[PDB]
C-alpha cells in the first residue's frame, strides 16, 4: 500500500501519505470495530496480502489457578474478568480512502493442563519481574550450601577426598562449590494463585522474603510500605525501592495497589506479539516477562472456536548440540525414578519451560522467533531437617581453562554438566573462578544418597536470562562474560546456563505440530523445532565499574553504569526482532536473501538463514561459531538509548534498513524512589544495515564460513523536547518525523547526509506547507518541495524549427518534450519529466510529472489509498507545430 499506518493511541490507527498527512477519516478505532468493549488495546499490529492483523488484550482479564481437579488454569468468570485476547483480519473495503470491515475474529484461550503438568504447577514458584529499576544488588541472592555441606554434612572438611566416590563426584576438586542461592530472602517468587509486590529489595541478599510469602504478609511488608511509601507521602528509600508505576508500564496489571496474580500477569503479558503467513498467526510473549507458552492459529479456525497455546516445556529446541540441551534440562530440576511427590519440569520429562522473547516475524511462509532463556532450576521445598531446606539447586556451567578452542569444543565441555563444579581455583599464583581441568571429573546433582525419597525438588522460573543469583564471583563473570582461557589466542569461556539466547526459523509443519501439542488429550504431545540455536550472550561488562581481577566483586558489590535505561548492569534484554528481504539480488538459479535483527544490551544480532531451504545458515568446520547469529557491538550514541522505551521496528525492503523507533513516553510516570520522571519528552531511531559478505552473490559464495552481521547506528534522529506522532521512513536519503511542539502537528524532514541524518528546515517548511491539502503546495517562482519548473517561451518551436514537425511526433519523442523546460531540483538527483496532451491540430499542453522525497513520482493524476491529491501542477500550452508531415 502506498500509506503508512500510525497508531494514534491505544485504540484508533490513522493511514498517512508519504507527504505525512493523513487521509481524511482513515482513523479507525480498532477496537469497537473488532467488537470489543473499551477496556480492550492494540497490543500489536501487521499487515499481511494487504489485510491488517490487529492483536488486542484487555486491562480487565482476571485468570485463576486452581492446583484441585482438572482444567486448573481459567478465566474468572464473576464480575468482569473473561476477557481473553483476541487476533483480528480486517480489510479496506473501499477504492477510494480507508474503510475498514472485520473478516476473522480469533480468541487466545488459556492453555490445557495435564496430570503432568500440574503436579509441575502445584508448586511453580516465579521471580517478580525486573523493572528499569531492579538493582545489581536487588537481583543478589544469599550463596547456598557448598557441595560438601549438602553431600557430607556438618561434621569437619578433610574427609572429601576419601568420601566423594561414594556421592559419585570422583575426582571433583570443588568441595565447596556452591550449590546455589537462598529462597528465604531478595526478590519475590510467587505461585500461580500469588501475587507479586510493588516493592523491591535494594539489597535481596539482606530484604526482602524471597519465597516466604507468609514471612512477607506478616511482617516484612510492613517494613517495606514504611521505607518505601507510594506517592500522594515522602519516603526513606533506604532498604526497599517502590517500583508500581515502572510496573504498570511493562504491562502489570492492579486492582487498586495490589498487582493481580502471577497467572494473569503470565497470560496478558504472553499476548504481545503477532506475526501471520497464509496458514496461520502466532502469538508470543514481551520482553520484560518470562512466557511459558505461545498461540498458533489456525486461519481457517471457524468463528467462536477457542484457539489454544503450546507450551514452550513441550516444545523441544535444537539448542546447536545434545550436550548443550543436556545442561540446561539436568538443572531444570532433580529426577529421580525413586522420589515421592518431588515434581519438577527435569523429573516430569519437559524441556525449558519460559522465555523472554525478543519478538516474531514472518519471512514468506516462516516464522522467525529470538528471545532469552528465563532462568530455570530446582528448589528444596521440604518441611521439617533438608541441608538445601528453601534453597534454589542452580551452579555455573562454564567451560573449563583445559578445553579445546574451537566453538563446538567449548559449548560440549563436560564442565558443571550434572552438578556444581566452579567457584574459586588459584594454580601456584594464577586466580581463576572457572576449574583448570576437564578416571574424569565427576558432576552430580546437589540432592544427597540419603534424602533421596524425602526430598521435594520442585520448579522455579527466573525473570531474568540467569539461572544463579548466588552472590560469589562466579556469578559476576558469568553474566558479564570475563571468563577467558590463559591460551596464546585468549578466548572467552561459555556459560551453558547463563544469559542463554536462543533463536529460530519455524515451518507450517512446526507450527501444526504445536497446534497438535495445544489440542492434545490427557497427557503431554511434544514439539521439535529443528531449525532453532543457542548462543551464550553476556551483557557488555563495560556496563560496570570498579570489577578486582587480581576480596571478590559480587552482585550486591558490583557497581553499574549502564548508559541503556536499566539500573542493573547484570541481566540481558532484547526487544524488537525483526525480519527483513534484501533487495540486493543473488545469482541465477538462487531464492532471494533474507535475515533478521534483534536489538540486546550493547549491541545488535543479525540472524543469517539460507533460503535455499528455508534453514539457518551453516558452515561445515564444527570450530568455527554457528554462522546464522553475529553480534554488532554499540557505540556511545546507541548504548545511551532507553531500550525500555523500544516503540516499534520496520523494515523497509527497497532500502534494505530497519528503523528501531523509541519513545520517551513510554517511561513510567515515578522512580523507585517514588520522584516523578522528568525525561519523558521526545524520541530517538535506530538505523540497522547488513554488513558482510552475503550468500549467493556469486559462484564462490554458495557457501560461507564467515558469518554475515549488522551495524546499528543511532541515526541522527532524535528529540528531547518533542512528543512524536510517527517516523516515517520515506527513502534511504529522507524521513518524515510527526510530532507536536504543543498540542499540534509539525512535519520535520530528516536528510541522510553520507550515514548521518540532520534536520532540513527548508524542506521541513516545503513539505509542511500543504495549505489543509495532502500533498506540499506547488508555487512557480519558489524551488519548494517539487523543485523549480521555468517553461521554455512559445518562440522555441519557430527557432528550433519543430514547427515543420507534427503534434504526434513531438508526443512521441520524450527528448523534445524535455526541452520545453529547465528544472531545478530541491535535492540532489530528484527527477522531474513532462507528460504531454494533444490539445488541437497545432498544440498540446505539457505538466510536470516530479519525484517527491520518497522516490515516487508524482503529477495532476496522482492519488493515494485512491484518493486524488491534486498537488497543483502547471499546465502549459505550445502552440504553431503542423497540422499534418
Ligand atoms: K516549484
Amino acid at each position: 500500500a502506498n500509506t503508512f499506518l500510525v497508531k494514534e493511541d491505544s485504540k484508533n490507527v490513522t493511514a498517512y501519505t508519504p507527504f505525512a498527512t493523513p487521509i481524511t477519516d482513515s482513523k479507525s478505532d480498532l477496537v469497537s470495530l473488532a467488537q470489543l468493549d473499551s477496556s480492550y488495546q492494540i497490543a500489536d499490529q501487521t499487515i499481511h496480502n494487504t489485510n491488517l492483523f490487529v492483536l488486542f488484550k484487555s486491562r480487565d482479564v482476571k485468570v485463576k489457578y486452581e492446583s484441585s481437579g482438572s482444567n486448573n488454569i481459567s478465566f474468572d468468570s464473576t464480575s468482569q474478568g473473561e476477557k481473553p485476547s483476541y487476533v483480528v483480519e480486517f480489510t479496506n473495503s473501499t477504492n477510494i480512502g480507508i474503510k475498514w470491515t472485520m473478516v476473522k475474529k480469533y480468541q487466545l484461550d488459556v492453555p490445557n493442563v495435564s496430570s503432568d503438568m500440574n503436579q509441575v504447577l502445584k508448586n511453580l514458584i516465579l521471580e517478580q519481574p525486573l523493572t528499569k529499576y531492579t538493582l545489581n544488588s536487588s537481583l543478589a541472592k544469599e550463596k547456598g550450601k557448598t557441595q560438601r555441606e549438602v553431600h557430607l554434612g556438618s561434621g569437619q572438611a578433610n574427609q572429601w577426598t576419601s568420601q566423594r566416590n561414594q556421592h559419585d563426584l570422583n575426582n571433583n576438586p570443588s568441595p565447596n562449590a556452591s550449590t546455589g542461592f537462598k529462597l528465604t530472602t531478595g526478590n519475590a517468587y510467587r505461585k500461580l494463585s500469588e501475587s507479586w509486590p510493588i516493592y523491591e529489595p535494594i539489597d535481596g541478599t539482606k530484604q526482602g522474603k524471597g519465597k516466604d510469602s507468609s514471612g512477607w504478609s506478616s511482617t516484612e511488608e510492613n517494613e517495606a510500605k514504611n521505607d518505601a511509601p507510594s506517592v500522594s507521602s515522602s519516603g526513606t528509600f533506604n532498604k526497599y525501592l517502590n517500583t508500581k508505576q515502572a510496573l504498570e508500564s511493562i504491562g502489570i496489571l492492579f486492582d487498586d495497589q495490589t498487582p493481580r496474580n502471577v497467572i494473569t500477569q503470565l497470560y496478558y503479558a504472553s499476548t504481545s506479539k503477532l506475526a501471520v503467513t497464509n496458514n496461520h498467526i502466532v502469538v508470543m510473549g514481551n520482553s520484560f516477562l518470562p512466557s511459558m507458552w505461545y498461540w498458533v492459529v489456525e486461519r481457517s479456525a471457524q468463528e467462536n472456536a477457542s484457539n489454544k497455546p503450546t507450551w514452550f516445556a513441550n516444545t523441544n529446541l535444537d539448542w546447536g548440540e545434545d550436550k548443550q540441551k543436556q545442561f540446561v534440562e539436568n538443572q531444570l530440576g532433580y529426577k529421580e525414578t525413586t522420589s515421592t511427590n518431588s515434581h519438577n519440569f527435569h523429573s516430569k520429562s519437559f524441556t525449558q519451560p519460559a522465555y523472554l522473547i525478543s519478538g516474531i516475524d514472518s519471512v514468506n511462509d516462516q516464522i522467525i522467533f529470538s528471545g532469552f532463556k528465563a532462568g530455570s532450576v530446582g528448589y528444596d521445598s521440604s518441611s521439617s531437617s533438608s541441608s538445601t531446606k528453601d534453597q534454589a539447586l542452580a551452579w555455573s556451567t562454564t567451560t573449563s581453562l583445559d578445553s579445546k578452542t574451537g566453538y563446538k569444543d567449548l559449548v560440549t565441555n563436560d564442565t558443571g554438566l550434572n552438578g556444581p563444579i566452579n567457584g574459586s581455583f588459584s594454580i601456584q599464583d594464577t586466580f581463576s573462578f572457572v576449574v583448570p581441568y576437564s578416571g574424569p571429573i565427576k558432576t552430580a546433582y546437589p540432592v544427597k544418597k540419603d534424602q533421596k525419597s524425602t526430598v521435594k525438588i520442585n520448579s522455579l522460573i527466573n525473570a531474568t536470562p540467569l539461572n544463579s543469583y548466588g552472590d560469589e564471583g562466579i556469578g559476576v563473570f558469568d553474566a558479564l562474560g570475563l571468563n577467558y582461557n590463559f591460551k596464546s589466542n585468549q578466548e572467552r569461556l561459555p556459560s551453558r546456563t547463563d544469559q542463554i539466547f536462543v533463536y529460530g526459523i519455524v515451518s507450517p509443519n512446526e507450527l501444526r505440530s504445536a497446534k497438535s501439542s495445544a489440542d492434545s488429550t490427557g497427557s503431554d504431545t511434544k514439539v521439535n523445532w529443528s531449525n532453532t540455536q543457542s548462543r551464550y550472550l553476556p551483557v557488555p561488562y563495560n556496563y560496570s565499574e570498579g570489577i578486582i581481577d587480581a576480596s571478590v566483586t559480587t552482585f550486591s558489590g558490583l557497581k553499574s553504569i549502564a548508559p541503556d535505561g536499566f539500573a542493573n548492569s547484570i541481566a540481558n534484554f532484547s526487544v524488537g526482532l525483526k525480519a527483513g528481504i534484501d533487495p540486493n539480488p543473488v545469482m541465477s538459479g538462487k531464492k532471494a536473501n533474507y535475515g533478521a535483527v534483534v536489538l540486546t544490551r550493547g549491541g545488535v544480532v543479525r540472524l543469517n538463514f539460507n533460503p535455499g531451504n528455508d534453514s539457518l545458515l551453516s558452515t561445515t568446520d564444527n570450530n568455527i561459531a554457528p554462522i546464522s547469529f553475529s553480534f554488532t557491538p554499540f557505540t556511545a550514541a546507541e548504548s545511551a538509548v532507553d531500550l525500555t522505551t523500544f516503540k516499534e521496528v520496520t523494515y523497509n525492503q527497497e532500502s534494505g534498513l530497519w528503523s528501531y523507533i523509541f519513545d520517551s513516553s513510554l517511561k513510567p510516570s515515578h522512580d523507585g524512589k517514588q520522584t516523578p520522571v522528568t525525561d519523558n519528552m521526545g524520541f530517538s531511531v535506530i538505523t540497522v544495515s547488513r554488513t558482510g559478505i552475503e550468500l549467493n552473490q556469486d559462484q564462490a559464495t554458495t557457501t560461507l564460513d564467515v558469518a554475515p552481521s549488522a551495524l546499528a547506528v543511532q541515526s541522527g534522529i532524535q528529540s528531547t523536547t518533542q512528543t512524536l506522532t510517527g517516523v516515517l521512513p520515506l527513502s534511504e536519503e529522507f524521513s518524515a518525523v510527526i510530532a507536536k511542539d504543543s498540542d499540534q502537528n509539525k512535519i520535520d524532514i530528516y536528510k541522510n547526509n553520507n550515514g548521518l541524518f540532520e534536520i532540513d528546515t527548508q524542506l521541513s517548511n516545503s513539505v509542511a506547507t500543504n495549505n489543509g491539502g495532502l500533498a506540499p503546495s506547488y508555487t512557480e517562482n519558489r524551488v519548494d518541495a517539487w523543485g523549480k519548473v521555468e517553461f521554455a517561451d512559445n518562440s522555441v518551436l519557430q527557432a528550433r524549427n519543430l514547427v515543420d514537425k507534427t503534434v504526434d511526433e513531438i508526443i512521441n519523442t520524450p527528448e523534445i518534450l524535455n526541452s520545453f523546460f529547465r528544472f531545478t531540483p530541491a535535492f540532489e538527483d530528484q527527477k522531474a519529466t513532462l507528460v504531454a496532451t494533444k490539445q488541437s491540430d497545432t498544440s498540446l499542453s505539457v505538466s510536470p510529472r516530479i519525484q517527491f522525497l520518497d522516490g515516487n513520482f508524482y503529477d495532476l493524476n496522482s492519488t493515494i489509498a485512491g484518493v486524488p491529491l491534486n498537488i497543483g501542477f502547471p499546465s502549459r500550452v505550445f502552440a504553431g507545430f503542423a497540422a499534418l508531415p
